[PDB]
């Protein structure tokens, strides 16, 4: 029912960034984090599949990691982000991902996907500047062998487009690595 993955890491400072009001934990995180592991067919994100109900007990052996790599960074409870992940995306793979492998899969897809670390050694790391949609793609094409899916958010008082997401994509076997084709960054944007 898929024939592509969309892993997408969310960068917390600035996803917070929008709460103009209340508490927002993602404030301060330093590091990419998990926004989710989507299952992709035509183009588009395929959503609530009929599976499995989530089970907490099938990833318990992961807790650490999901609660390092996978914390909500707008709320307080890391298992209703996983719970919600799974029910509206994990699903749709679960044909040939269990909901133990889907997870293992999310985590071993940000271990080897290190986006500051790609970034850092061509000045590209972030500081609240300017920076270019093609310079940003092509370092992290350069690193990781394809182009990755960059997405902004426009501040509605401002009108300044920020870098809120990076997205990685991958064939249907979930490991080898393809190009994203689309980007919601305009050519520059504040990271
Ligand atoms: N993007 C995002 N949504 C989160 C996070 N923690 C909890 N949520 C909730 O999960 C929803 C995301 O749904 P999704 O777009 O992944 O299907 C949000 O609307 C929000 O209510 C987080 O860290 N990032």
């Amino acid at each position: 029912e898929f024939d592509s993955f969309w892993f997408v890491q969310q960068w917390p400072p600035a996803v917070c960034s929008f709460q103009k009001s209340g508490s927002c934990p993602g404030s301060g995180l330093r590091t990419f984090t998990i926004h989710g592991l989507w299952p992709q067919q035509s183009g588009t994100s395929l959503t609530n599949c009929p599976g499995s109900p989530f089970d907490i007990t099938k990833i318990s052996h992961l807790q650490s990691q999901l609660n390092t790599l996978w914390p909500t960074v707008l709320r307080a409870n890391n298992q209703q982000f996983w719970s919600h992940e799974w029910t509206k995306h994990g699903t749709c793979s679960e044909s040939t991902f269990n909901q133990a492998a889907y997870f293992k899969l999310a985590v071993d897809m940000r271990n080897n996907y290190d986006i500051i670390g790609a970034l850092r050694p061509h000045a590209a790391g972030p500081n609240g500047r300017t920076k270019s949609r093609q310079a940003i793609k092509g370092f992290l094409k350069a690193k990781f062998g394809k182009f990755p899916g960059l997405r902004c958010r426009t501040d509605p008082q401002t009108k300044v487009s920020y870098l809120v997401e990076v997205v990685a994509c991958f064939a249907q076997d979930g490991s080898t690595l393809i190009d994203c084709t689309r980007d919601t960054c305009g050519a520059n944007f504040i990271f």
